[PDB]
């Protein structure tokens, strides 16, 4: 990644959109925000990574076509080399470092072993490569308990999301019995926490390509690997904002739930639907709380409720470090995109369904340094606990 840059471009009108589409047809562009040229809406900004050999051609294109831009990251190599800046020295698990899959997997076994009265672990299925997909149930044992479901690591490169699910579990077990809200939460409900969904992809970001997003499944008739798991669910599947080309980063897959990982998640949720009252899915970056719908311009029946809940959660998050989040329906932040898990869960009857996009706002983008894990998780905890308390009181 030596000499690679990440650009941000201001798009005003449809002319700017088709210009970016033409640029992306001329050079290989890795869209960071949103996920593809096809998800770009008028009056927004767009972030994308450019290869070293393409920097001058891209800059020339932006300048001569009068697209206003800035360089977010001047040398991606420098940012990548600076990501591992944790002051915690150890080769084992740390909640303040990014942990590889072998380490996270060992952590799921250990944290469960150490806290059997608060945590149980199951494997809800296996990935394309045969890795167990672990799910942790966090709560004091009891009958007929409602549940909140939270997943992290849909997208391989969004490392802060995987880190957050681990932090959440730590907070649940260490504050139970000591902080009144968490104590009430674990007594009355369970959290189902899926710390990494896209395990094969996550491994790939550690071993071969830090910028990988998709699953690692094969596709018929092409060398292009993987499906976008957040375009693989049965929600207006593959009708908008995605791609039928396996070589695209938003490939919807060969069918809804074609991926072992997404099928395992959808099966678990269907099998547990009477219990699950909220669905929370954790991503990065851009500091947003989004709710349905993304697949269509239509609004959910309880739009006013979801908007108010999102507003309150965003305000609660800001109380800690002043971090600013935006919020709203998915289809107001990007061009409509089909096949999302938050939309799917909502259409199953789960009335509280939210996507969280964590820090930052583009300074480091996906490559958030370890030194920000703690503050990111701390403030995010406030929003999650706020949503939990709301859900508990609105059963
Ligand atoms: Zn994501």
């Amino acid at each position: 990644f030596e000499g690679e840059k990440v650009f941000r471009v201001n798009v005003e009108d449809e002319n700017d959109i088709s210009l970016l589409h033409e640029l992306a047809s001329t050079r290989q562009i890795d869209f960071w925000k949103p996920d593809s040229v096809t998800q770009i809406k008028p009056h927004s900004t767009v972030d994308f990574r450019v290869k070293a050999e393409d920097i001058l051609a891209v800059e020339d294109f932006l300048e001569q076509n009068e697209l206003q831009y800035e360089v977010l990251i001047n040398n991606l190599r420098s940012v990548l080399e600076a990501q591992f800046d944790s002051r915690v020295r150890t080769t084992g698990h740390s909640y303040e470092k990014y942990n590889n899959w072998e380490t996270i997997e060992a952590w799921t076994k250990q944290v469960t072993s150490e806290n059997p009265d608060l945590i149980s672990r199951t494997a809800i299925g296996t990935t394309f490569l045969g890795n167990n997909i672990y799910l942790l149930k966090v709560g004091k044992p009891g009958p007929n308990k409602p549940a909140i479901f939270m997943d992290c690591g849909f997208h391989a490169r969004e490392w802060i999301s995987h880190a957050f699910c681990q932090w959440f579990v730590r907070e649940a077990v260490l504050t139970y019995g000591y902080e009144s809200h968490m104590t009430e939460f674990l007594n009355k409900l369970d959290f189902y926490v899926l710390p990494v969904l896209n395990i094969d992809g996550y491994i790939y970001t550690w071993t071969k390509n830090r910028m990988w997003r998709k699953t690692r499944s094969t596709n018929a008739g092409t060398t292009c690997i993987g499906t976008d798991p957040n375009r693989n669910f049965d929600a207006g599947w593959c009708t908008t904002g995605a791609s039928t080309d396996p070589c695209d980063e938003t490939y919807c897959g060969s069918a809804a739930e074609s991926e072992k990982e997404t099928k395992a998640l959808a099966d678990f949720i269907r099998n547990n639907l009477s219990s699950i009252k909220a669905y929370l899915t954790i991503h990065s970056y851009s500091q947003m709380i989004l709710y349905p719908y993304s697949y269509d311009y239509k609004l959910p029946e309880n739009n006013a409720e979801l908007n108010n809940l999102a507003k309150a959660a965003v305000k609660e998050l800001a109380t800690l470090y002043g971090t600013k989040y935006t919020y709203g329906p998915g289809a107001t932040t990007i061009y409509p995109a089909a096949g999302g898990s938050d939309d799917w869960a909502y259409d199953q009857g789960i009335k509280y369904s939210f996507t969280f996009e964590l820090r930052d706002k583009g300074r480091y983008g996906f490559i958030l340094p370890e030194s920000q894990i703690q503050a990111t998780c701390e403030e995010t905890m406030l929003a999650i606990k706020y949503v939990t308390n709301y859900v508990l009181g609105h059963l």
